């Protein structure tokens, strides 16, 4: 199956996924004095006051933090979104030493980590017709770059010892996103695609400028995870980022002039 090792990984996906080489690929590079400001686009509303996060679970590529999607709870709207996008889970994408672990790059940078929090365009009733549609999601992507600790990220820190390996849950209700965010909501978009398989062209992307700062404390407990599952031998979960992809017919838009 698909992983991010040498014999399974980013370069691998091609073979069973086709789309991999396909005209909206993310992540990309965002190369940042190509990218122009967009007075089209609306003011961006994160609404995270209601959410109700439910469970954490090590699904063998990262971990997702899932949330109560049954209800319009916590919802992303504005920018350059057409409708309301409801928030169905975060992960993390991260390396194995500070210097790698983003998916998206800002000229051609890397970060140490990347959080997604994953978002279903609500005209279409289920995530799984969503993933049908070109405008089937939103995906919020926030860089992290290690310094100070975020204080909103250690709960979800201290529960991975719970989750080492792959098919572990644990509950995780009373979660409040909105401790993850950056103070700024300026941002770049762009059309493009999952960055796992099955890597379908469904996402308009939301990349936050401001990085988040976190301890290296808390991402060296992120790299204790394991991609394999209990009793087997152990293979660190680092590295689970996809590199950046051909931007193609695309332009990067930004948020501030
Ligand atoms: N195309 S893939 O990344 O899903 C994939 C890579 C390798 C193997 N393999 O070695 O069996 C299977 C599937
Ligand atoms: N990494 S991501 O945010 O583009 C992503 C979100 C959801 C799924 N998914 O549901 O399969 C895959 C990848
Ligand atoms: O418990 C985590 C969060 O849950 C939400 O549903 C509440 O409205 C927030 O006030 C709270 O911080
Ligand atoms: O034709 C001019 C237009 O070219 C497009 O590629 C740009 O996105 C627009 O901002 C510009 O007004
Ligand atoms: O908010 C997420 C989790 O944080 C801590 O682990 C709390 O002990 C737990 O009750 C809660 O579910
Ligand atoms: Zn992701």
């Amino acid at each position: 199956h698909w992983g991010y090792g040498k014999h399974n990984g980013p370069e691998h996906w091609h073979k069973d996924f086709p789309i991999a080489k396909g005209e909206r690929q993310s992540p990309v590079d965002i190369d940042t004095h190509t990218a122009k400001y967009d007075p089209s686009l609306k003011p961006l509303s994160v609404s995270y006051d209601q959410a109700t996060s439910l469970r954490i679970l090590n699904n063998g590529h990262a971990f997702n933090v899932e949330f109560d999607d049954s209800q319009d709870k916590a919802v992303l709207k504005g920018g350059p979104l057409d409708g309301t996008y409801r928030l169905i889970q975060f992960h993390f994408h991260w390396g194995s030493l500070d210097g790698q672990g983003s998916e998206h790059t800002v000229d051609k940078k890397k970060y140490a980590a990347e959080l997604h929090l994953v978002h279903w365009n609500t005209k279409y009733g289920d995530f799984g017709k969503a993933v049908q549609q070109p405008d089937g999601l939103a995906v919020l992507g926030i860089f992290l770059k290690v310094g100070s600790a975020k204080p909103g990220l250690q709960k979800v820190v201290d529960v991975l010892d719970s989750i080492k390996t792959k098919g572990k849950s644990a509950d995780f209700t009373n979660f409040d996103p909105r401790g993850l965010l950056p103070e700024s909501l300026d941002y770049w978009t762009y059309p493009g695609s999952l960055t796992t398989p099955p890597l379908l062209e469904c996402v308009t992307w939301i990349v936050l400028k401001e990085p988040i700062s976190v301890s290296s404390e808390q991402v060296l407990k992120f790299r204790k995870l394991n991609f394999n599952g209990e009793g087997e031998p152990e293979e660190l979960m680092v590295d689970n980022w996809r590199p950046a992809q051909p931007l193609k017919n695309r332009q990067i838009k930004a948020s501030f002039k």
